[PDB]
DNA sequence: TTTTTTTTTTT
């Protein structure tokens, strides 16, 4: 009823943040700045604020954000005339509604209102352009007029052309113009439910979801969102109606985001603990007993090396990580949490993939009968990590098709006309079990492995268990029982703060060898060298891969503390480190 | 609103370039010479000449460039008269434009206006015509008349009818003639976005090009062009609605580029140094220690030698590499280097390619329902040079279809009812590794090189690399580390320039075989056949193909100073590259 | 039916 503009800009310039700086303030001329044409609010901040405008902005949006748009423009302009000419149009967005529905329970009641969806993003198409205001010329031999076809009113979602001319009155032919045409960005996405709350025994459910103007491209696909906005029916195909009354839905999104300056703070006072790097080797995995030189590799893969680029070439920066076991020595279960853990992470099984599936596959689009391309498992983890679970059961002339993305970090196609290329640049995490299923102490360690020397070679550290029943059989079986009963593990860094702090290092952390690391790696790269000539049977290979994987494994440990520099302490970990890999697979040294 | 065609006319007339030559008016004196109806501007020395000329091209190019091209058609004219009654209009077109975009980052306020696009051409379709101005009867017994259809107008980009007769004011049935009707070359092609600027984890995106009148047949797929045009929203069939008013955009292109004096006199004044074959293969993968014969290899292989054309027959001229080493031994980059600093190249794994996709496809188009031929990855790399990396993957059913592509530079389909061959001369470079991952010393070449004799002769150079640790451990760590920290290596030639040179090398230089190399090449071919016959279980033959390498080989050199024929230096370069191949297979002279 | 790359069952 009443006109909340007023309150709208009082609210704006007048809210106070966590420390009362005025949280919003800052926003507007970062915005007027950029040109960016879209502001964010709270809707929590909102309704602390004033109760009546978050009703009004939740229960009637479709007659309130044209109306606050209008009026943020206008304080916009007087701000800064010169944003003027430029847009001429800025969108408010809404998040935290508290209306959340699950994908599967979206009802007929719905349709209409402001919701929120948590899913998972699996397709996107290409950006293209939607007419929302038309204009036509009547070709009539009398008329040659020219005008604007949806009068005050924008062009529904079905495009409708003029049957009578309003210049006119008279019927006959009507030509597009698109240079008078008014268009606007558009986008089409689909969201899928989280695998956790899909119902036993049934495929998940999925959702189209329609992004506009500044919304396209605000995500890729794999991530996890949260998308706001109304539900809408489908209107697809209206040319026939061919009975069938029932229709389909969608959602026009107005704010989505993707899975903070308190969180840094959280994050920075973490890193001053000298003992920062046995706190969080401590946290991985705190349901398995034991493998304290597993979870220590296992961190060092998810924080990685600096990639270096260069004018004529480019190095690996990620680190591969092999682990070779007895069965039940929980090797899948601390894989599955290193998916849980890592910023960005795809879980594949080797028997469940293809070699097509896990970098790329060519497929026949059977609308038009052209080959076009589908990302793999490998393109889709770019940035991130890819967990390839028995690996052993995998077709040797199948598993060769990941040397080159495991390497050179690069996918490359040539098949049925189609010649591509494609960044992989992901860390592989492998495991898999002996030749004959438990490891043979009898024979050498070239038949127990059974993988070819050249594979072996792409991975930095590989270690070998064995599951020897001892003395330390009575502590194991306590400590299971403690995690059935209930008991947990104290002292440890959570799993969501692990991530954003793990996500934080990797983004703003590039730790630079110096002078004194350099000796170090390098006197105990020349021993390796001269230890493998001995022994020209093991099959391992200290190949100029091992070098790199030194320096990798160093800039790991500097970054996981947070470091700009490669100290010597760094250098004698990486070391140490590696002198257990070599141990495990019988290189004394 | 002042008139800019006087401007134009003096601005052509009277203009001093860098030489100082008065560039512009032979360009003009050259248009008559050979009828090209199309001349090359600018935009940096209209700008400079007069800066608001040159930005009312930019915002009003719909509206300026008739009445610019009409101004310039009179000159012409007057110039000679000769060029009337053979050319009716003459195109402009402006390079140069600083308003460059990327091809993901349009959206819909580009629309309309003149900007600049940088990809890889991957599609195009023969030439088609298009109708601007059309011819139609009335077939109404009491009309019989002739009238151009669309009046002070050309025809749109959708096909119109009219409804009315302008004649007589019925309606009824018209039939279009053609022999009145005014027609235009017309062409389509697809523009793919480079590979360093597509996005992590998302595929490259497309783009539909519109080359008309003299710019079809500009370029081949795989080029790297830049395009300047206008954008325009795509219509295909707008008769049928069927909801959906989303539409998707096209570049109606105005010039194109694929990607000079001063780099002539640059390139002579390299080939001056008496020493520029050591700068050139120095130059080769400054990243790498070591590996001076490989380098060396790979420095004549893009060079490469004097292809004969003779009435019956036509020899290759191409150089093919192979190269087999143990796993870390640094092959692969530099296979990447090279497939950088060669002028035209592809590259491809032995895995992630198939038979089909390597040379050419059968693919049947859905609609029409026939067969057609798709360029493999060798058709397209003709004139070039081809990467196959990791060729020990490949099967061996499946890599005998490049036999005769590596040797007769032809491919040949019979399948589907189509028989056809296409050209292949394209040089091939290839790497792998031994059969058991890395060289075994104690068995011999046989069984751990694992290919069969038939593709073995046809490689002019094989080099077999084996890892030894050994007393450069040291050289070889501190110069790995010293790249990781930045370190580059001085006095090289940078890749931009070498491009160049290599380009022009192989444009303008035929070296010729004189009688004292003969008497060399020969005396030595007959040592290697003799000594090949001591051991005839290595899978090695010595056959008349080398001695065509050895040709070729001494021509390259040859090539690399730009020398116009083969001296005796020459001739002994090619042996002593060619001894060390043979060392290397296990064969000593 | 036909060539092609892909996952699938069945020749
Ligand atoms: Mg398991
Ligand atoms: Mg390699
Ligand atoms: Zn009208
Ligand atoms: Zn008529």
């Amino acid at each position: 009823q009443i006109d909340y503009r007023d309150v709208f800009i009082e609210f704006l310039t007048t809210f106070k943040g966590n420390n009362n700086q005025n949280k919003y303030i800052e926003r507007i001329n970062e915005l007027v700045a950029y040109r960016k044409k879209s502001l964010i609010i709270e809707f929590s901040d909102v309704l602390s604020f004033n109760e009546n405008l978050a009703y009004e902005i939740i229960n009637n949006t479709k007659i309130i954000l044209p109306i606050l748009e209008g009026a943020l423009y206008d304080h916009i302009l007087q701000l800064d005339p010169t944003y003027q000419r430029d847009i001429e149009k800025v969108h408010v967005r809404i998040v935290g509604i508290p209306r959340v529905i699950e994908l599967r329970k979206i009802r007929s009641t719905d349709i209409g209102k402001l919701i929120t969806i948590d899913g998972i993003l699996v397709k996107v198409t290409p950006v293209k352009e939607r007419i929302y205001k038309a204009t036509y010329k009547h070709i009539h031999p009398d008329c040659m007029q020219e005008f604007e076809w949806p009068e005050d009113e924008e062009m529904p979602e079905v495009l409708e052309m003029p049957t009578i001319c309003p210049k006119c009155g008279k019927p006959g032919q009507f030509r597009l113009i698109p240079e008078k045409t008014k268009l606007i960005d558009w986008q089409k996405a689909v969201i899928q439910e989280r695998p956790e709350e899909v119902p036993s025994g049934q495929l998940p459910r999925q959702l189209e979801i329609i992004l506009e103007d500044d919304l396209v491209d605000s995500a890729r696909p794999g991530d996890r969102v949260k998308v706001t906005g109304i539900l809408d029916i489908k209107q697809d195909s209206p040319v026939k109606r061919g009975s069938r009354a029932v229709f389909d839905i969608y959602m026009k999104v107005s704010s989505i985001e993707v899975s903070s300056e308190e969180d840094e703070k959280k994050i920075k006072d973490l890193a001053k603990d000298p003992w920062i790097r046995d706190r969080i080797i401590s946290s991985i995995a705190p349901s398995i007993y034991g493998h304290w030189e597993l979870k220590e590799a296992l961190a060092l893969a998810l924080f990685g090396g600096v990639p270096k680029v260069l004018e004529d070439t480019r190095i690996r920066g990620d680190i591969h990580i092999l682990i070779i076991g007895d069965p039940g020595t929980a090797k899948s279960q601390m894989l599955q949490f290193i998916s849980r853990v890592a910023p960005r992470a795809v879980y594949t099984t080797g028997k469940g993939s293809t070699a097509a599936g896990l970098t790329a596959a060519v497929v026949r689009e059977k609308g038009t009968g052209e080959y076009y391309l589908e990302a793999g498992a490998l393109v889709l983890a770019d940035g991130g990590i890819a967990v390839i679970d028995e690996i052993d059961k995998m077709r040797d002339e199948d598993r060769v098709a990941i040397h080159e993305a495991m390497e050179q970090q690069t996918v490359s196609i040539a098949k049925a006309g189609i010649v591509a290329k494609l960044n992989a640049r992901a860390a592989v995490i492998a495991a898999g079990n002996p030749k004959f299923g438990r490891y043979i102490s009898e024979r050498p360690v070239s038949d127990n492995i059974n993988l070819p020397p050249t594979i072996l070679s792409r991975f930095d550290l590989i270690f070998i268990l064995k599951d020897q029943p001892g003395e330390q059989d009575r502590e194991l079986a306590n400590y299971i029982l403690d995690v059935h009963s209930g008991k947990s593990t104290k002292n440890i860094i959570d799993i969501d703060t692990l991530r954003k702090y793990i996500a934080y290092a990797r983004k703003y952390v590039t730790p630079k060898i110096t002078s004194e690391a350099k000796n170090l790696i390098t006197d105990f790269f020349v021993e390796m060298r001269k230890k493998s000539s001995e022994t020209p049977d093991s099959p391992i290979l200290i190949t100029p891969r091992q070098l790199e994987a030194l320096i990798r494994i160093s800039e790991a440990y500097a970054k996981m503390a947070l470091k700009a520099e490669v100290t010597r302490e760094d250098a004698e970990r990486a070391i140490n480190i590696m002198r257990l890999f070599l141990e495990s697979v019988g290189v004394d040294m």
